[PDB]
């Protein structure tokens, strides 16, 4: 029935987003209750962005000099302190709008939707994946720091990522709603290298599950394996390592689609040491690690 | 800065989405101003599904065979009529939510997003082209149907899209928003061939902009060529000829990019003739073709 990448419906978290001005710079917050969160360089110049001392800038602010608008009306702040690498914004109307929420802290492996914003409006709306090395491969301009990620469960929005800042490779870096970056990153213009990255094994055979489901069998084979004789063939083409928490996890797939968790192992194994020989996998030429057993769960069911 | 495909944000489609259930058949409607619409298979058995005769089906209903729910709310039917392929059930509470709309009808090779949904609420987002043979490649379970595709432009939500059934290759077919199905599908659950499909030129162009935009620019060439070689080579690669209305439609794209509409074309003959020979372009080692020029101008700007 066609698998494909797909994003949270984004209407929760668009009724939360807001556009902060702090003298002539501009990005977005997330106005949840009566605070608004963004992240705390809205109060750098653009001749502050080389090494900030935020705390000294953020003494010469006070409530007034922060510019919160929700559409077209302005919100006034009546207090303000920074977390980390976030500042918070208390303002005098709680948002009547707020969902359900939390907010979480992701582990690398694990995927959220992105909603880009540009001043408070959004965009569009994409998944992505924290990469091991604590980096995502998002499509952010200008002004779209505090653009926000997220999962839903039912009825409660568990944000998890805040946009900060782009790598000179072109991938993305930003903090938890606790303002801690994910990562060995800082907020502050200049050059900043992401660690090596490794392909993200459960991922990559939650994806065979998937393709499986919707008609693609071909790389399915007769045979079994081990945990550790696969570990053992992976860790030449940098897979992380499939760990027994890993095979309990692809466990609810196995069980929909009749094929053992290590008889999957097995066709992964075969398709790194020979190739794909001029296939594909759902249209893809290479293995894909960007969805988790519960997003594959998720679409299917 | 990184280009992904993305969704357009959700939230005005999502006050829109209701259940709507006719004898045991589900599936989701919508919901604008004081009109429900859907498709008009809610009407059938299981057992009708073959070759309904739905004008049949529909004089042995009344309006209160038609359960309606807005989340927890139960929508009075007060009046009920047939257009083409769609049904319209009259209501006696209007949408609360309606957004600014119009119905369109898109063009092969235009995109739109999909908001899939199941029993009235929303699953997820994705973005999709319709196909030159009338197709769109989604991902759709049982009791999708009546999911709708959608464009915005700043606050005018343009439907063009309503999900009815999926077809032996896998690929999907649906109806605008007056009932009339996109290419020569009907339906009935009986087998039905897609035409034999082409590649959209003009999206690959776009694409290939956007690559250069974002830091891939290996393929281009020093050279030029003329709309009539450029069609002459790319024809027999089963790519739809590039009309001048085509390269006018790419024009502001050349502008932003400082490459010449017909310098990409020859970058693209070099590409189909030559192959990628072991490189990607924006991750991906096939030519990519379902972005249209805007897409592009809307993600890049
Ligand atoms: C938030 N509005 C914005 C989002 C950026 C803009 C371009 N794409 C990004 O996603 N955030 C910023 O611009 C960051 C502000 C600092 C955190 C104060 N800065 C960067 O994103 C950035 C920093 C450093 C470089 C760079 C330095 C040296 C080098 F050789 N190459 C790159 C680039 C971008
Ligand atoms: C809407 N709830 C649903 C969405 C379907 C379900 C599976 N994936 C689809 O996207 N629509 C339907 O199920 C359609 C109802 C008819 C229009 C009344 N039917 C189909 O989608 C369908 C019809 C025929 C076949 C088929 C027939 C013969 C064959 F050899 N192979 C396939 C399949 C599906």
């Amino acid at each position: 029935s066609g698998f494909r990448k797909m994003a949270f419906p984004s209407g929760k978290v668009e009724g939360c987003m807001v556009q902060v001005t702090c003298g002539t710079t501009t990005l977005n917050g997330l106005w949840l209750d009566d605070v608004v969160y963004c992240p705390r360089h809205v109060i750098c110049t653009s001749e502050d962005m080389l090494n900030p001392n935020y705390e000294d800038l953020l003494i010469r602010k006070s409530n007034h000099n922060f510019l919160v608008q929700a559409g077209n009306v302005q919100l006034r702040v009546i207090g303000h302190s920074m977390q980390n690498c976030v500042l918070k914004l208390k303002v005098d109307t709680a948002n009547p709008k707020t969902p359900k929420y939390k907010f979480v802290r992701i582990q690398p492996g694990q995927t959220f939707s992105v909603l880009a914003c540009y001043n408070g409006s959004p965009s569009g709306v994409y998944q992505c994946a924290m990469r091991p090395n604590f980096t995502i491969k998002g499509s952010f301009l200008n002004g779209s720091c505090g653009s926000v990620g997220f999962n839903i469960d039912y009825d409660c929005v568990s944000f998890c990522y805040m946009h900060h800042m782009e790598l000179p490779t072109g991938v993305h870096a930003g903090t938890d709603l606790e303002g801690n970056f994910y990562g060995p990153f800082v907020d502050r213009q200049t050059a900043q290298a992401a660690g090596t990255d490794t392909t993200i094994t459960v991922n990559v055979l939650a994806w065979l599950y998937a393709a499986v489901i919707n008609g693609d069998r071909w790389f399915l084979n007769r045979f079994t394996t081990t945990l550790n004789d696969f570990n053992l063939v992976a860790m030449k083409y940098n897979y992380e390592p499939l760990t027994q928490d890993h095979v309990d996890i692809l466990g609810p797939l196995s069980a929909q689609t009749g094929i053992a968790v290590l008889d999957m192992c097995a066709s992964l194994k075969e398709l790194l040491q020979n190739g794909m020989n001029g296939r594909t996998i759902l249209g893809s030429a290479l293995l894909e690690d960007e969805f988790t057993p519960f997003d594959v769960v998720r679409q299917c069911s």
